[PDB]
Order: C-alpha cells, then sequence, then structure tokens
C-alpha cells in the first residue's frame, strides 16, 4: 500500500531502572518502529568522567519488549542485544553516541543519541490489540546523568481491504492476512557455559519458527562484553547423522562479518551467523522435532552466552502450504517479500 | 459403586534411608491411598533439640513411588513434593506434626504424625498387577530419632462388571475400562536454574498428558526451602508466535494461592498454577509437539527448582476421541468426573 | 562382496596432548577400522613406577573422532569410552597391556598394546569424501613415557556396482546405497548428576537413530572410574503413561553383563544395557518425538556420567519404509545384516 512515516509527539523521559511502556498507535499496518534515546550525558563533577565502554551506550536501555495483546511477544531483546544487532546490519553506521570510553568535559556535557529498530515486516496492527513497546531502561553510567527521552518513529503501510485479498485474504481464523509474517526477535541467554577447547553444547534452537540469522555474544564478569573467549563456534545438526553446518573458528566467523557486514567486529566477543548461507534459503524449524539443531562454543574462561535470533513465524504457515499451486505461487510471493523486510 | 475404606493391618517401621516397599491389595478399584508417619520423635539427649524447619517433617520420607506392574508409575514424588501439594489442596490442614522448628524436650519426646495422599481417581486395581507403593524414607533429623511407622488406608470403589460396560466397557486392548483416567503425579527437578531478573527458561512440559496444576518451589543451598528467590514465574507457549499464559510476579502468584487455596504460602519459595484458569479446561499436551510450553523463573540467587505436576493420562485417549457423539457424550461425562477426583 | 583386510604402512607416533589426524584410504567400502597403540611404557627413573589404574591404558588416547566430509561424524568417543565398549563386546579379551596398576621396572620398561575397533557396517567409503579418523591422544602416565605408534587396519568389502543394484540401488539423492547403515557411536557426557538413592533423571536418548546398546559408566573425582556409586540404573519411557523398561539394580545390571558378555565387570562403575532385550529388536527413535526416553542413576556420591551409545542411522530410512512389500523384504534383509555387523 502506501508506506508513510511519522514520529509520535509523545516522548518518554529516560530514568534509571524504570519501565516505560509505549503505546504504538494502530493506524494502518506497521512496517518498522525506530526508537531513539536522544539528549545528553551531563557531568557536574570536578573531573571529566569517562563513559563506560561497550555495550554503552546501548545498555542504557537494559531491555526491550514489543508485543501485542500484551501476551503475544514480537520482540524480546536487550539494549545490548538489539543494539549489537543494529551495529551489524547497518555497517556499524547506526547512531550510537557517545562512543564507548568518551569523556564528558568536567562540569560540562556530551551528546546522547542511540537507536534501535524493530522490523515488523507488514504487521496487521489494526486487526490486533495494543501494540505495546515496553522499554525497561538500565542504569545511568557512573558519575554522569543521562538527560534524554525516547522518540518513537513508526512506519505505516496503508494496506487496504482489496490488497489484503490480493495476497490470500485472511487467515483460517481470519485474524491477520493469510500472508502475514510476524517477526520473532527473541533472545535466550545461557548461563555459565564452561571454558573448553572443544565446542561444548550451548543450546538447541527450539522449533516453531524460521531462523534468518543468530547474534551470539559472550559476557565475561571482568571484561564484560570486551573479552576474547568465544574461539570456536559450531552449528551442529544433532538429529539424524551428526552433521556440522558450521565448525568455524571465532576469528573466521568475525571474518564472514567483515565481508558480510563490511564493518569491524563489535567487540572480540560477538558475531552473526546467517542461516541462509549454510542451508538453502532459511533454516526452518516450524515442523522439525526439537533439539535437532544446537550451536556450540569453545570459551577461554567460563562465561554467559546470549543468543539473539532474528526469526519469524507464519501464523497460517499451514494454509500457505495447503494452498493450490496457483494461489500458493502468489501468496508465497508476498510472504517471500515480507520475510526479507525484517533484516535488523 | 460402593466406595469403602480400610487400613491395611501390616505396617512398616520408619528406618532412615531405606526403601520400604508396600503391597496395596487389589480387592476392588482404588480411589485413594493415604500414608501416615505415626509415632514420635525422641530426644534422649540432655538439651532440648529443635526439629529442622520446612520441608520437615515432610522430608522424613525422602521419596514416594506408587506404580503397578513394576513398570507403570502412577506417582513419583518426594515427601517434600507430595507433602507441599498436600499443604495447599487442604487449606494447610494436612496432618504434619510436629511443625517446623518444634522442640523435643530434653530427655522427653514429641509427636510424629504426617500424611500423604495419592488420588488415583478410580484406578482399575483388579485388572492390573502389583500395586506396590514404595516409600524411600529420608534422613532422621539430627539429635532426635524417628520412632514411627506407616499406615496405608486404602479407598476401594466396588465397580461392577455391569457398571463398567455402562461407561464404554473396556479399552481397545481391554485392560482397563475405556473411561480410565490414570493419575500421573510426577515431579521433575531442575538443577542450577541461574540467577536472573527476567524469567529465564526453566523446563518444558513434556507432552503425553493433560496437566491439571503445577507446584513449583525453589531450593536454596543455605535457606533450604525458606528463601525468596523465586520472583518472576512465567508459562510461555514457545511453538509458533511466542505467547504468555502467565507472566505474574511471585508475590502475585502466591496471591492467587491466598484466594485459591485460602492458605498462607507454604514458604517464600513455593506456589501453584491451575491450568484450567489459564487455558480453557485442563492444559492438554497428549498430542501437542514437544517443547511447545515451558515455564520460567526469575531467581534471586542460583538454586534448584522442583516442579511437581498433577497431570493424568487417558490410556485409550483415542477411542474416547473416536467414539460416536452419541457414546462419547456419556463416556466423557465419566472421564470428566474422574479427572476432578484426582485433586491432591 | 570381497572382504579383505590390510594395515596401512604409515603409523603415527603417540605424543601427549596432540591431535593426530589419519586419512583412511577409500579403496572399497569400509567394514571395520582397528587402531593399536603398540610400543612400550619406559621408566627411566630410579624407583619402579606403577602405572595409573583404569581407565589406563585406554585413556592414553583421550578421544576418537571418525567422520567423512569433515562434517559428518561416524564416531565421537573417548579412548576410555570406546575402550570400555571394547572391553565388553570381546569378553574382556580386547588387547590392553599393560594392565592397570602394572609396575615398569626402575630404569627398565613394560609392553604397550591397546586397541579400539570402529564398526562401520559396510560404509560406502568410495562414495563419500575424506574419511579422517582424528585421534586426540591423552596424557603420558606420570613417571613413565609412552613409546608407541598407531596401526590402522582397515577391512574393505569389494562391493560392486552390480551388487549395489541388488540391495536397492542408490539412495534418494543417490549418494550411498539405499540400504546403507551408517554407525553413529556418539558419547554424551553429563556433569554433576546429584547423589540420590532413587534413580534421578540423568539424560534422554534423543531421537533420530536406532539405539543398539548403551554403555554407561560414572567417574568419581576420588576413585576415577573405580568407585561403586552407580547403584540403580533405570530406562524410563517418559512420553505417555510413565513406563519402565529397566529398573534393574547396579549389581544386577553387571549381572546380565556376566551372562551376556561372559566377563567380569570392567570396574564397579560401569555397565551395558542392550535395547534388543528391552524392546522387541532395537530401540528406534528415528521418529519418536524428543525427550521420550531417558535413563536414570541413583548415585552414592555426585559424579559425572558418560553415556556411550552404539547407535546407527539409516540415511534414507524413509525410502526403506516407502519401498514395495516386494522390495522392502530384500532391502530389509541387507539393512538387517548390516545393523548386526555394527556390534562393537
Amino acid at each position: 500500500g502506501e508506506i508513510y512515516t511519522e514520529t509520535l509527539q509523545q516522548t518518554y523521559a529516560w530514568t534509571a531502572g524504570t519501565n516505560i511502556p509505549i503505546k504504538i498507535p494502530r493506524n494502518n499496518f506497521i512496517r518498522k518502529i525506530r526508537v531513539q534515546l536522544i539528549g545528553s550525558i551531563s557531568n557536574s563533577g570536578t573531573a571529566a568522567v569517562t563513559l563506560p565502554s561497550a555495550p554503552f551506550p546501548y545498555n542504557l536501555v537494559q531491555t526491550f519488549n514489543l508485543s501485542y495483546e500484551g501476551s503475544k511477544t514480537l520482540y524480546s531483546v536487550s539494549g545490548t542485544g538489539l543494539g549489537i544487532l543494529m551495529y551489524y546490519t547497518t555497517k556499524g553506521q547506526n547512531p550510537a553516541y557517545p562512543a564507548p570510553g568518551t569523556s564528558v568535559p568536567a562540569s560540562g556535557s556530551v551528546n546522547l543519541n542511540v537507536m534501535w529498530e524493530f522490523d515488523l515486516a507488514r504487521f496487521p496492527a489494526t486487526m490486533v490489540q495494543n501494540i505495546i513497546l515496553s522499554i525497561l531502561t538500565g542504569q545511568a553510567p557512573s558519575g554522569v546523568s543521562i538527560n534524554a527521552s525516547f522518540y518513537i518513529t513508526i512506519t505505516y503501510e496503508r494496506v487496504t481491504a482489496q490488497e489484503i485479498l490480493s495476497e490470500g485474504g485472511l487467515g483460517a481464523d481470519g485474524e491477520m492476512p493469510l500472508a502475514t509474517v510476524l517477526p520473532k526477535v527473541i533472545e535466550i541467554p545461557t548461563f555459565n557455559v564452561p571454558a573448553s577447547s572443544a565446542p561444548i553444547h550451548v543450546a538447541y534452537l527450539q522449533p516453531g519458527q524460521i531462523y534468518k540469522r543468530q547474534l551470539v555474544y559472550v559476557i565475561n564478569s571482568t571484561s564484560g562484553i570486551n573479552n576474547t573467549d568465544p574461539t570456536e563456534y559450531e552449528l551442529k545438526i544433532v538429529r539424524g547423522v551428526p552433521t556440522d553446518k558450521i565448525k568455524v573458528s571465532w576469528a573466521a566467523l568475525q571474518a564472514e562479518n567483515q565481508a558480510e557486514y563490511q564493518v569491524a567486529p563489535y567487540s572480540g566477543a560477538s558475531a552473526i551467523i546467517d542461516f541462509r548461507k549454510y542451508f538453502n534459503g532459511d533454516l526452518d524449524l516450524t515442523h522439525a522435532p526439537s533439539d535437532s539443531i544446537e550451536y556450540d562454543l569453545a570459551l577461554q574462561n567460563q562465561d554467559n552466552v546470549y543468543s539473539l535470533y532474528v526469526s519469524y513465524v507464519l501464523p497460517y504457515y499451514d494454509q500457505l502450504a495447503a494452498l493450490p499451486a496457483q494461489v500458493a505461487a502468489i501468496v508465497q510471493q508476498y510472504v517471500a517479500r515480507q520475510k526479507r523486510r525484517i533484516k535488523r
């Protein structure tokens, strides 16, 4: 339809350790919601305070939660999570000031401007209830005070009654269009995966969604997100004959990120693995039995591994599949275009 | 038919760390089996010894195991498990003397009287073999000696050949009545669920049973069962669009237990979730694919989470479903009555 | 076809803590690969050094890993693992000198000769790529020096293009014969299964393969592999009505190892459970939903349980099942001969 974008007047003061729920007007369908922590970081102290290093500024918003009807979650990542994902998918060009380790002039200040982006393909926001983006902000860097607010920029696509029919009408239960592609950006953290030389089991991908790419990064208690423990990453198909789609050394996984995202590594402890390049098209597990694909890690010391997945679900995945070769050819064309929209 | 109860004359001495297997005579069908630790806790020591606190006295019977045919398990819970479930389903009026922390007078003694209850709805005990309730006793509290025994009180229901046909005769393989509802009160413990503020995945409900209610409680190494780590409980439907049936704070979950069970929380670390109120009817996973519903916990420290389920299987679940709208109407009414009989 | 065996000229020096990758010539199909550490254990010190006890000498080779195409694994075991599997499947007649605890004369030496055997049924080595058996040697016993090499003895079967048509031609994608039976001897280690008298859940057998037999052994930090903690073994069908295929006490499990294998127990901490005698034929989970069968352990103390499975997969398991009752009979008879060939 008619994509069109506007910023909501209603801003939100960033306060430390608070939960600020945002209502996303449900005008048309929603394509993307951008969020910006824009303000400044003030130092009133006598000595110029150096801002914490990465993930800062990203961790100024400790967590994110975009869901509808309050129960169905579209997004569930941390400011550190979505932030790092943003850092890659935009050639590290995503607004993120100040940079880690910047000094706030003594009894003066700096500029704050961080951003996130939730890609909802073409979410049927008017047919649903309450799209509530809950931002549970984190802590004010030590010694400085964050003086910002959030700016919600939503991109609607004016889908009409007709156009909906042109892609397969409504679902089985008719609650979203048949060609709906709900983004499922979840992040499941694993705790205390042990130090090893041989990639040890980290976690299985649970079925029920098609994986596009996965953002894995480790967190040392000492160096935080600035360590170099992950050395051996590994995507193992466990079901069937044990097969390895990936058995790449950490350096080299960050390597495909050089060619892939044309951007220096976010830190020694992060990377992205595009399933589209290790399978044919996307890694789908809508119907594979669970604990059939796990990803491993050989960590230098023993730490915490966070796995952010940019996956998506097709709420009528069966009717799209149970459609005539005629209709299916056209419906697949919309679902096909929608899935590629949800990059970051 | 004609429910009727009797105690079995042959008793069993409570000896520490032993497995005392019990034969439950198969006279008629079995509705419920009560077990009682009855005697006293003697102190022969010079100074008055204080009894360990909750889960005691319950844990004096480390584990319970009621099964038939040596293979099929109707129960598998610990006295701490089944004991806590008992504490709720009866407004905390379940016999458990002495209370936690009670003193055994120096060179005198106290009274021991604890009870458990396995509800087998209307288990066809005459058509199966060997209903052996194995009680694997725990450890005698320090400073005192447990001087009791177990009394098995069995509740039979004189189901007649006639009456059995009146609910759909026998199963497919004719080993139990078509309308059998075998209780499956199992308890699956999880270890080291890590400390976090956002509920982290704890364990999935495995399909193959209809869940009536779930009893979750954490075990700190220091405070035992008397801590307050469980802060955020969460029942998540993982398969498909991520949906939340429960996303309630611990305090609030213990709140519904106040109105629900009209009883004080058993400890800062326990609670109960009734599936009939978060789903429509009981949460069935007889045929749902694996890892589709998990329950989480936000724990203050890192401990062990014990999950006891009051679930039940329908051994001919298919013939019940493949029965005429004519017959199914009557049979379902029998199965419906039986499912509620298995409360505690 | 034409079985024929030979040793490869090229041996490999045993060095402590090294990975020695071996290329296995793909002349014909490969039936079994023997590996032998042959040399001596020299003591150059003044006092006669007594060699470490079980698992030595087996553990001189920390782990084994036979896979083809760098991503598909046929074996993934530890020398201690595959080694014990060897101790049983050959009536404890498998070559292992010197025995545990043997004395190497002060400034003299003893004789080394240990063996492993990888059963690949009739692996299509000519149709796959790069069969590399990677041997990650362990550590040289303290005080003595291992002076051996590895000897690769491969048994090829002159399977012909003709004969392959005679068992169902090729697979679906045509990469191996339709009636291929790839061995999948993997070994899954579990850590810190808590001390209990009631068998507590240890780990599930994941689907996607037919289990022939499983070798379980515990490792105390004190007695190494020579403890007596495993007391109660137990194979539970978790999906459906809870059922127990095995609930045999440890003593008794080693008992069936007496009659079954006609050999004394490898140590107080080991055993073998053959699925063929607890199901009808092999325990197949190519299609059972996951976490449907787990095995338990009542451990005296809290230790590490290593579970080595002698399982195998049918790469085109579906065309074997979708074959005419005509052909299925003949193809099945080939698959069957192959399935029993992978004993050790």
